[PDB]
């Protein structure tokens, strides 16, 4: 492990959603909920030992947070990741989750370009309990690009949101911290664990499910926290082939 490349430097984004609901419409609350949650986050990932010997102390760190105090004027027929109204359906509490991340990509590109991983903190709530979503796992970890035939250039796909809002309430920062790990599981090239490996998907008995189990974690097995020997592999893989192309010293 290099120590000089061994850290995901990240730009948070707050969007409007998020600083009305979970920032009480203050900046000070919006960042230390974040800089919380990342931390906390970082504690799972820079632990992990991804060849369970000595290659550990990966992680992620935050560079940058945006704050986006307001909803993002749009002028008719055009969208934003931050505008007032979901999309496609502006009658529905929520964006259809892919399509923002799409959009999310869309409008970070310049900034996207210059981070490790970009990572989108919104409040609301997606249909059937989905809490986020990320690519990787193309994409992920350092940008790549994808050229957009719809927007008619480059935007990277090194990018991933987390709703802290489901089913009308506020998730516990417990189940928080869980979704955004499982976010940056699959920017870190985790793929979910299946069933059909007892290994990567125990029984309740045996610790309960990893972080990058599909139906989510509620934190209070402990394993919830944790990744898998499938998420292990398959990360170590990529954190031998991007950490040189991306990763910062530790601040
Ligand atoms: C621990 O937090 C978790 C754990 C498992 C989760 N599953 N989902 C839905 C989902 C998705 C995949 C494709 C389309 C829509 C949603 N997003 C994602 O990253 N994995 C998916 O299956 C969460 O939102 C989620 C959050
Ligand atoms: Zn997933």
């Amino acid at each position: 492990p290099d120590p000089m490349k061994n850290t995901c430097k990240l730009l948070v984004v707050a969007d409007h959603r998020f600083y009305r609901y979970m920032g009480r419409g203050e900046e000070s609350t919006t960042t230390n909920y974040l800089i919380e949650l990342i931390d906390r986050v970082d504690d799972i990932y820079r632990n992990t030992a991804w060849d369970n010997a000595g290659f550990k102390g990966y992680g992620i760190q935050i560079e940058q947070i945006r704050i986006l105090k307001s909803p993002q004027e749009v002028k008719p027929g055009e969208k934003h990741y931050n505008m007032a109204k979901s999309y496609p359906n502006e009658e529905k509490d929520a964006w259809d989750v892919k399509m923002l991340l799409e959009q999310f990509s869309f409008d970070i590109a310049e900034e996207a370009s210059k981070v490790c991983l970009a990572h989108l903190f919104t409040y609301q709530d997606f249909d059937m309990g989905t809490l986020g979503l990320a690519y990787g796992g193309h994409g992920g970890v350092c940008p790549k690009a994808y050229y957009s035939p719809v927007g008619k250039k480059n935007i990277y796909l090194n990018s991933g949101l987390t709703s802290t809002k489901n089913y009308g309430k506020t998730i516990l920062t417990k189940e928080a911290d869980l979704v955004t790990t499982h976010e940056l599981g699959h920017n870190f090239g985790a793929e979910h664990d299946p069933d059909g490996l007892a290994e990567c998907a125990p029984n309740e008995d045996q610790g309960g499910k990893y972080v990058m189990y599909p139906i989510a974690v509620s934190g209070d097995h402990e394993n919830n926290k944790m990744f898998s020997q499938c998420s292990k592999q398959s990360i170590y893989k990529t954190i031998e082939s991007k950490a040189q192309e991306c990763f910062q010293e530790r601040s």
